[PDB]
């Protein structure tokens, strides 16, 4: 499990972890008590996989909205700062950690997109959306690009997408609604459209990524990038004079970001949540502690208000906090991780020309609103069926959780092979038992076909 007498951090790879580890070297200097940091691949998908047997790291670093999913799992301890220490940090960026009254995580910093130029290609920046593909083609003619950013992640399209009237669950009377799903209404379509034509008419490629979006505007070969504060300490490094602006316009409204804030969550598991503790408030959540980070990778705008009054200066910060205030926080609701996928699936395939906008879409209306598990399912349901290769499990566990009946199980069990019997089961009763058979059969396939399960998901 996990080693009593020491801590081990999970955080994301593009964030401070260098300077994150300082922190916790000084740390184990004051206490003896080792600090370990590392930065797994695509770790917010391993914690809950992990964590739910009481393995994982002591405290797991990710922006507030995956939280309130893992919070209703139970792989979160409350957080329960005393009343100086909790006055340190704005009343807002507590707000975002949250989750049915109960403090379920420490925030850390506020995280939004920001235009980023290079001030020799484009002295002036666009102001709208739709002046940049002529000023694409105007670029292709002297040997450079427009705009360069990750399409693969549905964070950086989502501005976009939302600047007309795209949102993600409606807020009413207090509470998000997860029917009113905006990610298909007209607002959404004409963002999306607008994407998908960039890419078609040739000013972007479906298949630029994070790196490659970096390393293009560092190199200078592009005049514009979409990214947040982490991204700024490697531009500082090339050779690019870069200015950090406001996100242009989509038919006269401005982009909206979903604001992100970077919060550091105890893990249920934890026999040193004393420790955890000691080091997040005392050690890091300091003026010299969050220098130690930001210094290696910015962090944004700070929560804690007294490091905030200076980071606060920085025309950068200027910007970040421009752009948050025209988006929106993003909800910690545990529905959050599939408004994510189904977004994801989205931008995928209407870029690809797999779909159109209008189907792309419609399917993410339904996606948002309903398990990750079940959308999983139907996405890979002939992959599954033709790599499977361990089925009498599964049929064992659906008919003990209820799902297939007596019958059912005797009839997909005299089949001859795991294909024919996963097919049977995929377009006979998983076709029946609404999402939560679904849901049961992903659960079943983790316990029975797991390096399929992992591979589909990109985890391995
Ligand atoms: O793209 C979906 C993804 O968006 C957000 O992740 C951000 C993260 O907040 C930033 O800190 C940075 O690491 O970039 C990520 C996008 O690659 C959500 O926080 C995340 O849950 C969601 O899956």
């Amino acid at each position: 499990k996990i080693e009593e007498g020491k801590l081990v951090i999970w955080i994301n790879g593009d964030k401070g972890y260098n300077g994150l580890a300082e922190v916790g070297k000084k740390f184990e200097k004051d206490t003896g008590i080792k600090v370990t940091v590392e930065h797994p691949d695509k770790l917010e998908e391993k914690f809950p996989q992990v964590a739910a047997t009481g393995d994982g790291p002591d405290i797991i670093f990710w922006a507030h909205d995956r939280f309130g999913g893992y919070a209703q799992s139970g792989l979160l301890a409350e957080i329960t700062p005393a009343a100086a220490f909790q006055d340190k940090l704005y009343p807002f960026t507590w707000d975002a950690v949250r989750y049915n009254g109960k403090l379920i995580a420490y925030p850390i910093a506020v995280e939004a997109l920001s235009l980023i130029y290079n001030k020799d290609l484009l002295p002036n920046p666009p102001k709208t959306w739709e002046e940049i593909p002529a000023l694409d083609k105007e670029l292709k003619a002297k040997g450079k690009s427009a705009l360069m950013f990750n399409l693969q992640e549905p964070y950086f399209t989502w501005p976009l997408i939302a600047a007309d009237g795209g949102y993600a669950f409606k807020y009413a009377a207090g509470k998000y609604d997860i029917k009113d799903v905006g990610v298909d209404n007209a607002g959404a379509k004409a963002g999306l459209t607008f994407l998908v034509d960039l890419i078609k008419n040739k000013h972007m490629n479906a298949d630029t990524d994070y790196s490659i979006a970096e390393a293009a505007f560092n190199k200078g070969e592009t005049a514009m990038t979409i990214n947040g504060p982490w991204a700024w300490s490697n531009i500082d490094t090339s050779a690019v004079n870069y200015g950090v602006t406001v996100l242009p316009t989509f038919k006269g409204q401005p982009s909206k970001p979903f604001v992100g804030v970077l919060s550091a969550g105890i893990n249920a598991a934890s026999p040193n949540k004393e420790l955890a503790k000691e080091f997040l408030e005392n050690y890091l959540l300091t003026d010299e502690g969050l220098e130690a980070v930001n210094k290696d990778k910015p962090l944004g705008a700070v929560a804690l208000k007294s490091y905030e009054e200076e980071l606060a200066k920085d025309p950068r910060i200027a910007a970040t906090m421009e752009n948050a205030q025209k988006g929106e926080i993003m909800p910690n609701i545990p529905q959050m991780s599939a408004f994510w996928y189904a977004v994801r699936t989205a931008v995928i395939n209407a870029a690809s020309g797999r779909q159109t906008v209008d189907a792309a879409l419609a399917a993410a209306q339904t996606n948002a609103a309903r398990a990750f598990a079940a959308a999983f399912i139907d996405e890979h349901w002939k992959e599954l069926i033709d790599r499977v290769n361990n089925v009498d499990p599964i049929l064992d566990i659906l008919r003990q959780k209820k799902v297939i009946t007596n019958e059912d199980y005797c009839t997909i069990r005299n089949k001859e092979t795991p294909q024919k019997k996963m097919r049977e089961l995929l377009t006979g009763p998983i076709t029946c038992a609404g999402n939560k058979g679904k849901e049961v059969l992903y659960d079943a396939l983790r316990e029975s076909n797991k390096f399929l399960m992992d591979d589909l998901e990109d985890l391995e």
